[PDB]
This record gives C-alpha cells, sequence and structure tokens, in this order.
C-alpha cells in the first residue's frame, strides 16, 4: 500500500466532485486537451507538496494526462480533503495526506513523495509553501553539518529536524542524492516564493524555480478573489457567526487581506486593517477601512484575521486583551502568524474539530480556529475550483516549461512570460460568458502592441 | 424515552455551542433576565414546530427559564442540527427532530408535540410555517368530514393525510380535543403568516395569532440580513462553487430575495432577478440587477435561487433547459417552489447528503440542493445566532403576551406594538457597540414623539 | 408680467433640458397619454409650491396637458433652476421663483400662486414641505386672532408673519376666502406630511389631503435612490472634496439617510450614523456603519450631513469642536437641522454662492453649504429626472383623484391605493428594460392574489 | 501682460479654493516644508503642460516655494478652471490657459511656456499627456525635415503643424535651441508615458525622463480612486442623469476603467465592460460586470464611457445604432477614443457648454459630452485635491531629482524608487487618520526587509 489517506471508501464521493470540478476548471481541461498528444511530461516524476483538495486532484490528473508520474503530499496538516485524496489514490497516484495528520506524519509524508520505486528519483517539485524544497535543501546541509538541525525553536522544527535525523541514520546521503535529480521547482504561494528569493539573494538556489504566485493571473485572482470567497466560508463553518455589525480586523492588506477585507465589508462588518506598508495602508483607507494598530484593535474587535505571511502578528498580549468569544484565525500560509504556543499554558476546551476555546485566567475565552493554521483550507475547502484553475493552469505551464526546457534557465527565480499569463486568463473567459474584443490593425499600431498580444508592458500592475 | 433525535451523545457539542450562542443572542438573554422573577410562562405548555437549530435551542431554554413547559419538533425534515437537538433533550425538553427524518416521521413528530403526559394539553403553539397550526385545524375538520384528507396531490399530503387517519383510528376526537386548549399561536414566517391571514379572511381562525414575521425587527432583519449571510453559506457547503463571475438568478425580491441578491452581488456574481410585483422589480432594477423572466434565464444562468413563497417557480421545462451543472436551490419555506417531483422520472445520482445530480436524457445534469428544501438550513445552519435573536426575542414577547393576556385578543392576526418592536432592536445595540442618541425635549415636541418613543407612525416602512 | 424669474433668456436652454427629461420620465409621459382624451384636470386651478427644477417643469406641463391651469412657486429659496423657470414661463405658466431669492420674496411668491386673474381662485394645492398649505391655514387663523403671528422663532417665520400682516392690511379676509376654494392638497415630502398629520390630529384640516410621500414608489425611491445620487453631487459641486478615506457622519437613517450613507460608503468613506430610533440604528449597524452620537463625531469627522427632519441636530458647540475645513450640510427639508443662526456672531467669508466659511475665534473654519438649506437642490440640481418621475407620477394621480372625486373623501390624510402605487412602478420598467413576469392561474390562487394585483398586503414594507 | 486667462477678477475665488486645497493636499504641504531650506529647485525654469486646475495650482506654488521659476499651460482645451488660472497669475506665475480655448490657442500657449524673458530658457518640462515634450521634439525634427509636419491626421495636428510652421518662419532654429536646454521631463499620464517609451525605443529621447504615472501611488490611486469620484461627477454636471438602473458600458478596464466601473456600479448601474486584454477582462468579469463587445453594446446601453487610451473605440456606426439620448463620453486623455469627426456631417444642437446633441437623419439624437474631450475635467473639475496630492507629490520629487541629479541619469525613462513611492503614501496617512504599524526587529528579519522599508519587491503589483 503505497499511500496514506483517511479512508479509501471516500473515493466515489471524491470522483463525483472531481467530475464537477472539471466543468469549473476550464484552464486545466483545455490545457489537458491542447498537450495530451505531445505528452510533454513523459519522463517527469513530480513530487508535489500542496493542499490535497479536490482542486489539486484536478491538477494532479492534468499532470498525469500529460504523461507525468506523480507522488503527492499536502502542505498543511489540516488542508486535505479526504475524499479528494481517496479518489486520487484510487485512480493510481500515491498520496500521503489526511485531514488532521500529526506534524511527525506531515514531515514523514514530505519524505514519501521523494521515495520512488524501482530505483527512480523525482525530477520535478511542485511546491506550495516551499516545504518540499526546504526538506531537500536543509536535509542536504544537515548531511555535512548536523548543527543545522540541532536546535529546534518550535514544534514544526522539532518534527522536521527529527524526521531529518531519522532519514540520515538510514542513509547519510538521503537528501543530496535526491536533490541531484531535481530539474526545478514551481512554487505557488507568496511565502514559498519569498523563501526562493532569499535562497537566490544568498546563492543557495540549486536549480531553476518558477514563481507561479506572481503570475498576474495567480496573485491577483487566487489570492484576492479566492479569499474573498473562502475566508468567511471558513469562519462560518467553524463558528456560524454573524458578520453584519461586527468589527473585523484584517492584519495585512496585500492580495490576501484585500480579498478578506472585501468579503467582510460586503456582509456589513466594520472592517479595520492593520499594515506596515504605507502604500497598502493608504489603499485600505481609500476603501473606507480604518487603518489601526493591533494594540488598538485587540480589546475592541470581534473577529481577527491575520493575512501577513509574517510572525506573531497576533501575540499573547493581544489575545489576553480580547473580548469574550472574540474569533481569531489565520489565512496566511503558516500558523506562526498567531503565537498559539503562548496560549498552551491556559486551559483549552475543544468545541469541535479545528474550533477551540482558550480560557484565560479571568474566564474570558477566545475562539481560535484551526489552531492558527490556514482557516479557509482548515475549516472549509479553500478557494473554489474556478479561481484555482488560474493558479493550476499556471502551475501546469510552469512544470511543462521547466521539464522540457529547464536547461535554458539559470539557478534563479523566474516568472512566466506575459503571453502565457494572458493565455491563462483567456482560457477562463468562455466558462463565464465574457466576450473578448479584438484590436484593429490601426488600433494595434496606435498603442504599439500586436493584435495577438502581449497587451501590457512588463511592469504593468493590473 | 420521550424524544426522538439522531444521537444523544452529540449533547456536549450542542451545549458548547449553545453557550456561545447566548453571547450572540443578547435579546434572548436580556429578556430571560428581565422576566425570570415574574415567571410569566408558568402554566404555559408550548408545542413548538420550528427548525431545531442551536438558535432555536436558545429560544426554547428562554421559554423554559420564564416558566414554560415545552415540547418541540422541527418544521423541516432537513433543518435540524442534531447536536442542538441532543443538548436540548439532555437538558430535559422533549424533541422530535433529526436531520434527514422522513416525511412520515416529520408528521408523526408534529403529533408528538401535542402529546403531553399526565393528562395535560398544550395551550400555546410556537409555529414556523404553520404546520402545527395546520395539523390541529385540518385534523379537526377531518373528524367531521373525512373527505378533507381523501385526495392527496403530493408526497407531503400523502404523509400528512396518512398521519391524520392513523390518529383518527386511535381517537375520533384526537384533534378537536387538543385544539380546544390552544390559547393562541405565534407565527414566525411569511408563508405561515400567509396561512393565518387566509384563515382570518375565511373566518376559520379559532384563536388569536401573532404575526411575528412582520415585526419590523423580524422581516427586515432576519429575512434580509439573515439570507444575506446564509444563502451562499448553504450553496458553498453543498457545492463549493465560485460565485464571482457567475450569473445567479434570484426568483422573488421580497426581503428574502433582497438578502440573497445582495450576497451574490457582493461576491461578484451577475445578479438577475425575477418578479411579479412591479414595485419590487423596480427596486431590483434600481440596484443594478437585470429583471428577467425565468424562461429567459433558464438556459443562461449558472445558479438559480427561488425566494418567492410561491409554487413551481422553477418548473420541469426550466430545468430541462439549464446548462450542464447549473445549481438549483430554494430558500423559500416550502420545497414546492421547484417542481422536483417532475424530475424523479430521470436518473438521479447522489453526490453527498442534500446534493443530487439530476441526469437529463441528453446527459446534461442539474445540481439540485437539499431536494428543494430550504437551502440555508438544509446545506448549512440557517441564519446566524445574532439576527435570529431579533426573531426569537419577538417570539418570546408574543408568547408572553398571548399567554398572559390572550383573553384581550380576538380571533385575528395581530402584530406586536411598535414600542416592543423598538425594544427588540434596542436590546441588540450594545453587543455591536451602537450608541443610541436621545431626543431633547424640544426635539421631541418638534417631531411630535415622546423621548421614549415610539418614534415612527404605524405605516412606516423602515 | 405675471411671473418673476431670474432671466427669461434662459428659456431655450430649459426647453432643451425639458425635452431630454421627458425621455427620462416615462411615468409622466405615459400619464399624459393615458388621460389626454379625458382632460380630468379641466377646471383645476393648481397652486404649486415645489422646487422649480427641470423635473418640476415636466410635472407642470403634465398637469397642463391634462387640462389644469397652474401657477407656481418654489418651496425653497435656493432650489430653483432658473433655466427651468424661464422655459415654464415662456410656455405660458406663471412662475414666481429664482435661485437666491430672499425670504421676503419667497413668501410673497407663495401669495402670488394664490392670486388668479378674472376673479378666479386656486381650487387645488400641490405642496412639498407644506408651505402653500401653511400660508392659507395660518393666514386664516391670523384674520381672527393676530396672536398666532405674534411670535416668530426664526427668520423664515419673521418673513412669513410680515407677509401675512401686509396682506391682511389690504384685505382682512385675504386667506379665508381663498382657503374656502381649495378642494384638496397633495403633499409629497415627509416634513409636509408630518405637518398635515399634525393638522388632522387637531381637527384643523379643512379639505382632503393625499400623503404622496408614503406611496411606496415615492418614499422608498425618491428619498432613497435620489439622495444616493444627489447628496454627493451637491457636496462635490460645492467643495470638490474627495470622499474616499473621509469620515462622513449622517444624522438620521430614514430613507434619506439610508441613501446618503450608501452613497458615501460607495466612494470609500467611513460612514458613521447618528439615530434616535433603535430600529433605524440597528439597520445602520447591520450595514457596517458605526452608530455614534454627534457629540462623539463633532471633533472627529470630515463631513456632516443632517437627514433628520428635526431641529438643531448640529448645534453651535458641535461646529466649534469641528476640525478646520470640516464640511457641514443638510439634506433635510428645512435648514433648522443646523443651528446656522448661532454662527452669525462669527465672521463669515463667502467662498462662492452657497459655499461659506464660518471663521471661529481660534481661526478654525467650517465650510457650510447652502446656509444649511437642502444641499442637493441648493448646490446641485436635486434628484435626477428618472426617480422624480415616480414622485410626480404619484402627484399627478393624487391631483386627478382629489379634483375629480374629492367629494367622496373626508377632511383627512389619505394614501394612494396599492394598485396605483404598483402602476407607478410598472410605468417605469420599460425604460430600464426590466421584464415583469406574470402569475399563472394556479400561482395566483396559491398565494391568494389576483394576476393584475395588487400583490402585497397593505402593511407590506418592501 | 505675460499671461492669457479668461478673467483676472476670478483670482480671489481661486485663492480661497487654493487655501482649502492645501489642507486637502498634505503631500505637497509637507514637501514644501521639508525642502524649503534647501531650495532644490532654485535655478529651475519649469515649463508645465498640465490641466490648469486648483490642484495644479497647489503644485505650481509648491514648485515655486522650493525655488523654481514657472510658466504654465493646460494640456487640454476644456480642463482649465479659470478661477484657478487667475489666482496663479495674480500671485506671479505666467499662465496661458482658459476653459474653451481653441486648438490654435492651445498650441500657441504650449509655445509661450517656452518663451522666457531676458534670454533665458526652460530647463525642465513637467508634462501630462506629453504635448510640451512633443512640441519641442517634433519642432526640432521639422527644422531639418518639413515632411514630418506635412501630414496631419486630425484637427489638433492641423493646429499643431500650423503652429510649428509659423514659429519656424520667425526662427528656423526655434525648437532645437530650446530643446537643448531641457535637463529632464516628468510625465504623469499613461498616454504621455507611452509616447516617451515609444521615443526611447527609437533612440529619439534626448534627456532623462521620469515616468510618474507608474509610481504605485499615482497609477493605482489617481487613475482609479480619482475616476471613481470624477467620472459621474462630470456626467451629472453635464446631464443630471440618473445612474441607477441604467446600462453603462466602460470601454477599457485599466486603472481608469476600474475606477469608472466601480463608480457606476455603486450607484446601481448595470455595468458592462469592453476589453481587448483577457486578464483585464477576467478581472472585470470577477466583479460581476458583463464583458461584451461595443458592437453588442451600441444599441442596448444608456451610457458609454471610453477609458482606453486607444483610437476610435466608439465609431460612427456605434453612435448611429445608439438609443435616443444615449450619453457618450470619454475619460481617456485624447478625444480620438470617440470618432467625433465622423459625426460632424450631421446637424448638431448645443444643449449647453460641453453638452451637445448630435442629430441623426432618422431624428435619433445622441448626447455627446465635451466634444469627446476628458469628461471629468471638461464637465466638472477632475479628480479631487486629495488624490491629486499623490500624483503631484510624485511630480515634485521627480522634478527635484532630475533637476539636482539629472547628470547621473541616461537619456532613458525611469520610475521613482520604491522608498520614495512609499514616502508619498506615508505623507497622506495622517490627514485621514490611518495609523501605520511598525515591524519589530524579529519581524523585519523574518520577512527580510528593513523596518524603514522598502517593504515589497520591485515587481509587486499592489
Ligand atoms: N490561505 C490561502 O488560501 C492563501 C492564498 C494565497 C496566499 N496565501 C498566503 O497568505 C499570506 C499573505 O499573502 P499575500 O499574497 O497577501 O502577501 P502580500 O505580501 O501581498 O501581503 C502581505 C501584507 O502583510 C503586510 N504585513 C507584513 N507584516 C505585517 C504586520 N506585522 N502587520 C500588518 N501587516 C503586515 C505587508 O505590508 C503586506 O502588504 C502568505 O503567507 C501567502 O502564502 C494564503
Ligand atoms: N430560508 C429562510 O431562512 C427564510 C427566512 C425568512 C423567510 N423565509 C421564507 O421565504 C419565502 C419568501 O419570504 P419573503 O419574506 O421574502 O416573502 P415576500 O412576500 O416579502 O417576497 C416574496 C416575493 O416573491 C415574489 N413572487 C411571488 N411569485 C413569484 C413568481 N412566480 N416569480 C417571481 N417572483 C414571485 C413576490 O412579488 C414577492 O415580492 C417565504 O416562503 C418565507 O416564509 C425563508
Ligand atoms: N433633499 C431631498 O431631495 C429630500 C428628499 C426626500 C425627503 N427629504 C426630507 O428629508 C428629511 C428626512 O426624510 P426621511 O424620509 O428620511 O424621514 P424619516 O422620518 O424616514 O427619517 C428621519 C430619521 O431621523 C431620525 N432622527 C430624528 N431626530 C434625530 C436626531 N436628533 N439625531 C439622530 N437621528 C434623528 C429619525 O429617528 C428617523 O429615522 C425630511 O425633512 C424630508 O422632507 C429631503
Ligand atoms: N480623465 C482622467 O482624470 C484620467 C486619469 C488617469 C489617466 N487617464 C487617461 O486614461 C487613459 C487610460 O489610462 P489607464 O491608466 O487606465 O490605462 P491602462 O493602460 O491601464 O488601461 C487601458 C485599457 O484599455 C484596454 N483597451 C485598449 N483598447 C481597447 C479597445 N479597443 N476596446 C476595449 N479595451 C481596450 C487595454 O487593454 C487596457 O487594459 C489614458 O489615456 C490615460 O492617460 C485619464
Ligand atoms: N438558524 C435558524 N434557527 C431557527 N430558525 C431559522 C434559522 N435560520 C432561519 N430560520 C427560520 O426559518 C424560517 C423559514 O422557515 C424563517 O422565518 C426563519 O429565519
Amino acid at each position: 500500500q503505497d499511500y496514506v489517506v483517511a479512508d479509501i471508501a471516500l473515493a466515489g464521493w471524491g470522483r463525483k466532485e472531481l467530475n464537477i470540478a472539471e466543468t469549473e476548471m476550464p484552464g486545466l481541461v483545455q490545457i489537458r486537451d491542447e498537450y495530451k498528444a505531445q505528452q510533454p511530461l513523459k519522463g517527469a516524476r513530480i513530487a508535489g507538496s500542496l493542499h490535497m483538495t479536490i482542486q489539486t486532484g484536478v491538477l494532479i490528473e492534468t499532470l498525469k494526462a500529460l504523461g507525468a508520474d506523480v507522488r503527492w503530499a499536502s502542505c498543511n496538516i489540516f488542508s486535505t480533503q479526504d475524499h479528494a485524496a481517496a479518489a486520487i489514490v484510487e485512480a493510481g497516484t500515491p498520496v500521503f495526506a489526511f485531514k488532521g495528520e500529526s506534524l511527525d506524519e506531515y514531515w514523514e509524508f514530505s519524505h514519501r513523495i521523494f521515495e520512488w520505486p524501482n530505483g527512480e528519483f523525482a525530477n520535478m517539485i511542485l511546491d506550495d509553501g516551499g516545504d518540499a524544497t526546504l526538506l531537500l535543501i536543509l536535509g542536504s546541509k544537515a548531511e555535512k553539518d548536523r548543527s543545522v538541525i540541532a536546535r529546534p525553536t518550535n514544534e514544526e522544527e522539532v518534527a522536521l529536524f527529527k524526521s531529518i535525523e531519522r532519514h540520515l541514520e538510514i542513509d547519510g546521503s538521503w537528501y543530496s542524492k535526491r536533490l541531484a535529480h531535481i530539474k526545478g521547482v514551481t512554487e505557488e504561494t507568496t511565502t514559498g516564493v519569498h523563501r526562493l528569493y532569499q535562497m537566490e539573494k544568498d546563492g543557495r538556489l540549486p536549480f531553476p524555480a518558477f514563481n507561479v504566485n506572481d503570475s498576474v493571473t495567480k496573485s491577483k485572482f487566487d489570492n484576492l478573489y479566492g479569499c474573498r470567497e473562502s475566508l468567511v466560508d471558513g469562519i462560518k463553518r467553524a463558528t456560524d457567526v454573524m458578520i453584519a455589525g461586527k468589527i473585523a480586523v484584517v492584519a495585512g492588506y496585500g492580495d490576501v487581506g484585500k480579498g478578506c477585507a472585501q468579503s467582510l465589508r460586503g456582509l456589513g462588518a466594520t472592517v479595520w486593517v492593520t499594515e506596515i506598508d504605507p502604500i497598502c495602508a493608504l489603499q485600505a483607507a481609500m476603501e473606507g477601512y480604518r487603518v489601526v494598530t493591533m494594540e488598538y484593535a485587540a480589546d475592541k474587535a470581534d473577529i481577527f484575521v491575520t493575512a501577513t505571511g509574517n510572525y506573531h502578528v497576533i501575540n499573547h498580549d493581544h489575545m489576553k486583551a480580547m473580548r469574550h468569544n472574540a474569533i481569531v484565525c489565520n489565512i496566511g500560509h503558516f500558523d506562526s502568524e498567531i503565537d498559539v504556543a503562548s496560549t498552551r499554558q491556559y486551559q483549552w476546551e475543544n468545541i469541535k474539530p479545528q474550533v477551540d476555546h482558550i480560557i484565560f485566567p479571568d474566564g474570558k475565552r477566545v475562539i481560535l480556529l484551526a489552531e492558527g493554521r490556514l482557516v479557509n483550507l482548515g475549516c472549509a475547502t479553500g478557494h473554489p475550483s474556478f479561481v484555482m484553475s488560474n493558479s493550476f493552469t499556471n502551475q501546469t505551464l510552469a512544470q511543462i516549461e521547466l521539464f522540457t526546457r529547464g536547461g535554458e534557465y539559470a539557478n534563479k527565480v523566474y516568472v512566466l512570460p506575459k503571453h502565457l499569463d494572458e493565455k491563462v486568463a483567456r482560457l477562463h473567459l468562455a466558462r463565464i460568458g465574457a466576450q473578448l474584443s479584438e484590436l484593429s490593425d490601426d488600433q494595434a499600431a496606435y498603442i504599439g502592441v500586436s493584435k495577438a498580444g502581449p497587451f501590457k508592458p512588463d511592469h504593468y500592475r493590473y
């Protein structure tokens, strides 16, 4: 049994929903059809680390339709949809993912995507959050300097470092030998891409990487419109709270915060925003959101949402000040946005899976969602299929490009060229009935672009 | 065992959520506290027929805190939250309610709320949708004229009429004897209140009734803001569909449609509305919604929502014309808004509980939600606690008024007086930090109201 | 010359805008066509007191096209569009109105509408604000008891009482003789309707009156959608201020206030609301507006709008607390919502017409718009033709009904019947392409209404 | 007299609006204060071509307060606020601008800004639309090759080429000698920036240029939030039209189009969008706008707005298909977005200044605003002071940088550095009460940025 999932019997259900998702994911479906004859991913062995949702399942089977062999884990302990995992396993793909797996299991699963049978090796990583990339790179450092895994500072590191030891005892060259085969990585999210840029700035990036997050059709769609639908979806499945009339504070006003702000406002919440970037602060103010400090908000707001990709944006003292039954969640990639660890000293009382009461010594309780893990994937199902098709069409193009032409790329982070970004968006217009217009020759000459595009300069912000 | 619920072990969970709901239902909590000394519902035996949600559980225990003895059923086969039912049963109240009960069970449960031990009788009905009221009134007619239950036209009637026969065999005077004890009814929803007005117009209303639906603080809050949060909540738990970019058609633009329209629009759907009332049509047009016929929409839209309280607003031919994987739901009180029965000839395939594919002969499938039953309660948890407190504070006041002073009322439908409607709203202002201002004497004289209110004439529409 | 306007040479311009307005006012065009053959207003001599705008112009000519003879004045010193007045005069109707007329000129003009030649008398009043009606009623009381005009409380009353004295000296029976000839009044605004209810309550109302404000198609349209467009229109023409990022406080959350709030919010203002009505306050809070006191708001907010119909909602001390270049305006009917009189002790500096700096002793200045008079009409053109067609279609039907059938009505305040309200709405659907659907026979029977309507019970709030 | 304005007597009014504007433009006030001691623009002789509004007035005086000597013209024939021009002249700056100037006057005025007394020369251009820069470049080319001014394609070019001929006859070296003295250009609008990129591409750019349009704080603010306020402002002053219920089509969904769409939607319009860029089209569709062709829209829509920066987006046949009293306007930089020339074959009837009826042969009329010139500036006052402060703070910094350090830049198009973009934003926070939060040391290390910023990578799109 080359997989670990919750219950293989959930497969029928997963498949019914994969069927539906295809009709909602025209980018993936049209890319299957365009490229299946060519079989461009034949000989690709893709280790994927990414929320094992129905949406990811349509991606996985797109990669396979194009010839890839694939092994998959989730990039969060709570993001898996078990019926998605089951259907993908049933259709022949190794998946090491279930909702609620432990941290030790998580990291073990990150190794398993790198354990191919019959002497083969993964030669591509599809990463969301940089954990698969991290594991190989940190594991390899550890081979030559055990000190890099000696001093864990948090439970994530205890688990990661432990799993590395465990693998180094088995084979002293476990990581470096697998690293050597990786042709490149395609990375989905802002936090992951941040990790790649830091490796680039440091000269420790050992292969080419695509930054899929910053395709226009990704950052400005998925991060934004996707959270605009799924933040509240997560909060409500967790708590069934009324939004109208509440004071919701969104920490961070990038694309994820913009989406979050917009969905809370739409339902009649008073929306406050917190920011360190004055440009983004001014944008928030220009939409009518009050821009405040977290210290100012902690004792006043009803709902707190971290969307920063930063560390300890909600800390012990913010939570100590909150009103009784304040709801606290994180929609950023990592749970460290909230100092959950500092509340463990207090008595907790579980309400239901992923909804916990933290009881402070004066009896005041905070309702914490998904133990701080991404709330949309943890209490709901993450973004809907339609917008996820943008991100995953990008992913599929990036995987094709690196597998087929990676030799043309240096050890740098790249973004897909604008013409492909434009293609991704174009493939989604028909599903929703949008009629694209066409430049006349005279018009094309007048604004200095080709009728076929690209239509915008490379610094354009959309 | 004087109850029927899914699983008594869900009680702990139900109670945790009732605890939270109290902090979200300041109207109910403050009314408990104001009246508990007086015990105004001492000697009240309230038969309730109403969605057995967490929110209803806080209502039930408010009635009990005020001295009522209570027996409860749900007013929809799919609206029960089983953990709510379990906690209320565990705290000592007979509940005949579970999610997914059959139609025969439904109507049997409607009898059970009328079966009190030790020779007692219910003397108050708390009704949502008019089913408890209907049962006693139709049962009593049946006693003298069996022809009124002879010719059922639909599965609801087959079940109702069967359950009446079954009870008339036991006791030929089953209904009339129980009817004789009812001091009055308080009725929660537009469809229920419509049934009461028809009985009034016909002179078959045998006791006083309160129309709780048309308290301003009910119709204009619950129906409107409540659907503004829970329609999409239901659609997404069912289907996880993206709303942005879809064409959503809302049939009906009363308070329920207004709320629905507003939440679809907020998430970036193109919203079309259907109406028979030109005033409401013009309101919809004034918000930017295209007002179209269902015949025009059927082959074009992505998501269909009936919010009319009417019959067959989506019929066999509309559904036959729909695009593949169109989502069809109803948020009106009764499932007859959609002619579900006309699709039974086709092959169905269940996706998950309350989400079904209807496969037309050309292979095109429609995704029907909750078999047409109210989608917010059926695929989600109905309105959130906060707005439900308005409706239920109203309910509690209406029950107090009829139990204590029903002798002062004729056999007519009444609405609560404006001063109480205003009180209901006032009790909710503190939770959300709204600061009410006060008229000066000069101001009170100038606009001709008392400083204490009421502030508006009786025809005011808010 | 039987008129007083600013400039007759503006007529050509007014006529061109009247042509355009007709295509924006389908209710009035269709009513002219429907009733042309009958000439129901033949023999009607209508005295009108209503903002002399392009829109009122189309109303005047509709009344004349149905047979009425008309004389007109504006119901505000700053709301006349002089090109409108000119075009209406040039086409044969006496008009006594110009933008910027003094208060003495105002009340002289309200007498002129009651000075018909050849020994004739007005037999109908069409009023907005109730000033035409007040003139004749107060004047008649003054004939027998001068004490009623002994105690003016503001400049408008000083001017009104002077005008009554002056006319009484010419003819001690000037008012009573004209008052006797009035067969009915149609009153279209909330403040005037309050004045009429107040008269009915005290047995002082001598002819039948229609409350046109409380047609659904007036109140819930003109007051709301109109101010949603015209409030910012007025403030911008006056000040050209950015709305995005500002704190805007709306005093009063009735229909006008709802419109104002929604307008300011859409441009990215933070919208605060002030209310004495807890229901209206809870509505505001459910849209995400903060509900605060004026004392709280005075030293924080950027823009202040009064929308109450009440007295001294912004007082001296509020203004003294305001930030430099705070903008203060009123959109309610009378300027007394703001205590402008209390600021006359300070230096003022005119910025441009209807835009003044009030210079406080510390050098802090407040920007007051239109000396507190209704800002949308004073600094812009009021509501647009389209929505006004609703109100004026109601007015036209109201006039027809009282003039032709007034004998059947008591000396009380009436509202138009629902079927007529629905007609008003229906007449406006085609222009905006809204398609009304039609009940089937079964559907009509199912909800217990006729196919032709009316569709809602009289208490329905829409 | 070294100026040409409509009326010097309007100065007092302009000065009072300049005082107010200063309190709305904190970036410009703070920049004057920060750089007053240094006088960085001492010795700068700035020729400006930019809408002569109150806002540009504050910019002019900011430049003068930092030492610059200035001469100014408007960059559009209809966008001057004459009270603004008057107040700027009265305070000592030559201005050659008035609302309604002819095209011959326009281009004569663009020469006058380059006629400095006492043998001096402009050494900086501040341009909006690129007309000042075009004048000198084209003119210099014309000195050696008259064929470049042989083939005008529209009336503005006819007038431009006439003006070049005329000046060449006086001095065959008129342009080249002035062109040599230009040390730099700062260009603030998208169309002018396109003209500059086009010049760099062809080796024809003879001095360093700043693209100020593409400061985040310009493009994503002025173009968007400005048009969200000023588009409807312009259309309403021109036509007073109801927006609610109308179909409004926005050609182009760049920053301007996004602003326009959002404005129209907020007032209850049905908003359709036209786009040739599939990404911009998908963004529009994700807000619920229908994406349609102009051919589709022409006979259906009520209001048409061009926002493309392209040519002949509304053509003759579009206008011929339009409904009676369709409203047509343009908000892009040049009027050629609409083919107004093709309508001159028809009778026109002026309604009022910048509002014309185009009378078609079947009697159908179209309302054209401002002869196709930018409608917000032509029929209203453009964007409000607050947002313009962003753009003009960018302009001021751009001028300082090129004048003081221009020698370090190549003859290429540059953008301001992010830290300066952030500063612009930061300067505007206090006025609107937005509180910026500050990274802790660990947080700064965690996301790899400095506490002082900049906070985002150069590709960040906001
Ligand atoms: N849960 C999801 O489905 C989802 C979807 C997309 C991206 N993400 C993740 O969400 C996070 C945010 O992504 P993004 O694309 O918006 O990134 P972003 O960089 O565009 O936005 C982050 C913002 O947070 C602000 N910020 C940083 N530290 C702050 C602090 N201490 N206080 C207040 N603001 C602070 C920054 O100014 C920045 O604008 C990332 O971790 C990303 O991987 C999650
Ligand atoms: N699911 C929930 O949580 C919820 C909440 C409150 C009320 N309700 C129920 O929802 C239904 C609607 O309630 P409401 O308060 O909005 O009633 P309403 O009377 O205010 O609105 C119904 C609207 O439907 C329109 N209509 C009737 N027949 C139509 C047809 N064939 N096509 C198009 N429009 C038609 C009417 O013109 C009317 O405006 C009722 O059955 C009520 O009991 C449900
Ligand atoms: N400018 C216009 O084009 C326009 C249009 C329609 C009506 N009006 C006028 O606007 C005014 C309001 O009309 P409406 O239809 O909204 O009336 P409304 O009665 O519906 O609303 C007024 C609201 O003000 C509140 N209020 C009263 N005093 C207050 C105070 N001291 N502080 C805070 N809130 C207070 C009331 O509680 C009420 O909800 C009237 O004078 C009416 O004639 C103006
Ligand atoms: N009036 C103002 O106050 C104001 C303010 C800022 C900018 N502008 C001007 O507005 C214009 C647009 O500026 P922007 O910043 O939005 O530019 P942009 O490049 O960001 O947007 C223009 C959009 O138009 C689309 N387009 C081009 N041709 C089209 C066609 N034939 N049909 C449909 N869509 C088409 C492009 O694809 C692009 O997305 C420019 O001329 C600019 O100088 C005016
Ligand atoms: N969470 C909830 N708990 C109890 N009742 C709820 C509910 N959500 C909706 N409702 C109610 O359903 C009615 C329509 O049957 C409506 O009148 C009323 O809103």
